[PDB]
DNA sequence: CGCTGCGAAAAAAAAAACGCATCCCGGTGCCGAGGCCGCTCAATTGGTCGTAGACAGCTCTAGCACCGCTTAAACGCACGTACGCGCTG
């Protein structure tokens, strides 16, 4: 019943959920692994901080 | 005479005066950030299905050594010429 947001499970502020959707609806591939969005929201957050 | 000293005279160069532009100080005032209000649709859960990819091997390619013959490049040096380089008007 209690739904923790994946972004929390990675300790990322970047939305690992919205990254997963954007990828599947991006037409990048047929199938997205479940680590991929994590890995990507991570890298995104990181470069966001590096500039900020 | 030469030396010299000075007295320009000539720039140097300095300094200093002028005036101009760039900074900064401190109080206006304006607008857009930043923070609340609800609310709606996109993320989560959990759970079913079916197939992408991990593995365990089987093949035969094609990539890595070795090896002298035969050249055509490389190395290299010497001589000389055309070019790059800098100053002035
Ligand atoms: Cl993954």
């Amino acid at each position: 019943a209690k739904a923790k947001t994946r972004s929390s499970r990675a300790g990322l502020q970047f939305p690992v959920g919205r990254v997963h959707r954007l990828l599947r609806k991006g037409n990048y591939s047929e199938r997205v692994g479940a680590g991929a969005p994590v890995y990507l929201a991570a890298v995104l957050e990181y470069l966001t901080a590096e500039i900020l």
